[PDB]
């Protein structure tokens, strides 16, 4: 039943793509890799078309490519980006060399909602509330995003929120967790908590909460507010080195995040103390965050959905570049669409 396929030249390459996709058109200035916006003639609704590049050039780019697919094959939940489909003009794995991913159009990501400017205490409810969804489903099937920031966020014009990633799967450092900075080596999914702490300071106040210069600045701006190591993390660290190190960018407590988000709501307040805990395993987990009194208006714990198990031993693997070539030719030929 294979679609018709027709070209044209966008972003200085030939696209070929199914007839069902229509009046395609660059989005985002190259900020989401070669991606076209495209009229959905099965549903009627718009749609983005990712190009990917050079897929199978060398073993690094096949099994990044096929990361990627696996990754979105599984993302099957409100709040985190889908596949809707994926297509290949090769009508055998002799002549595979391209991949497309379609998924859904958003419409503003988080900085073009806030725009320097505070948003309400509901709205910074809603839009917190919908992350913390997003991110109980991908923590519960061992994935960790790592790179959360407002670039990452987006909407539509209900409000409704879906998490991406526009880099490589695994630019600003401002969201980043101070344990990955400070090399500490042993991270949890709560690295991905500090991040939607910084965002939600950011949400409330209309400004970034560690705008950071350059690397030794970010950990001196985290400090002041979270403060020096207390006596039971610095138990937890191996080398004289590494402990001499952080101890030097603070001798300074802890601030009281009342005294710092004044006017916020106090259960705000509350939240934001549990998630910028320095010792990441004290930090509020995401399904943790979802019964915090701040999001009473819109809890549901029977619509907090957890995911299936996500088979990640693929890398640990060494294959041959044929091999990453044939186990993606596979993955595009499976796919089964999401119900119209
Ligand atoms: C128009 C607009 C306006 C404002 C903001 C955003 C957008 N906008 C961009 C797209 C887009 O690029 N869609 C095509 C995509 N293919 C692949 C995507 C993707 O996110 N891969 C991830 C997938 C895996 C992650 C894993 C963690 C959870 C999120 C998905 C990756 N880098 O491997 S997104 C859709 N809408």
């Amino acid at each position: 039943e294979r679609p018709t396929f027709y070209r044209q030249e966008l972003n200085k390459t030939i696209w070929e793509v199914p007839e069902r996709y229509q009046n395609l058109s660059p989005v985002g200035s190259g900020a989401y890799g070669s991606v076209c916006a495209a009229f959905d003639t099965k549903t009627g609704h718009r749609v983005a078309v990712k190009k990917l590049s050079r897929p199978f050039q060398s073993i690094i780019h096949a099994k990044r490519t096929y990361r990627e697919l696996r990754l979105l094959k599984h993302m099957k939940h409100e709040n985190v980006i889908g596949l809707l489909d994926v297509f290949t003009p090769a009508r055998s794995l002799e002549e595979f060399n391209d991949v497309y991913l379609v998924t859904h159009l958003m419409g503003a990501d988080l900085n073009n909602i806030v725009k320097c400017q505070k948003l309400t205490d509901d709205h910074v409810q809603f839009l917190i509330y919908q992350i913390l969804r997003g991110l109980k489903y991908i923590h519960s099937a061992d994935i960790i995003h790592r790179d959360l920031k407002p670039s990452n966020l987006a909407v539509n014009e209900d409000c409704e929120l879906k998490i991406l990633d526009f880099g490589l799967a695994r630019a600003t450092r401002w969201y980043r967790a101070p344990e990955i900075m400070l090399n500490w080596m042993h991270y949890n999914q709560t690295v991905d908590i500090w991040s939607v702490g910084c965002i939600m300071a950011e949400l409330l106040t209309g400004r970034t909460l560690f705008p950071g210069t350059d690397h030794i600045d970010q950990l001196k701006l985290i400090l002041r507010l979270v403060g020096t190591p207390g006596a039971e993390l610095l138990k937890k660290i191996s080398s004289e080195s590494a402990r001499n190190y952080i101890q030097s960018l603070a001798q300074m407590p802890k601030m009281n995040f009342a005294n710092v988000f004044i006017g916020a709501n106090p259960l705000a307040v509350d939240l934001l103390e549990k998630m910028l805990v320095l010792d990441s395993d004290k930090r509020i987990t995401a399904a943790q965050a979802l019964a915090h009194a701040y999001f009473a208006q819109y809890h549901d714990p029977d619509d907090e959905p957890v995911a299936d198990p996500y088979d990640q031993s693929f890398e640990s693997r060494d294959l041959l570049i044929d091999e990453w070539k044939s186990l993606t030719y596979d993955e595009v030929i499976s796919f089964v669409p999401p119900p119209l």
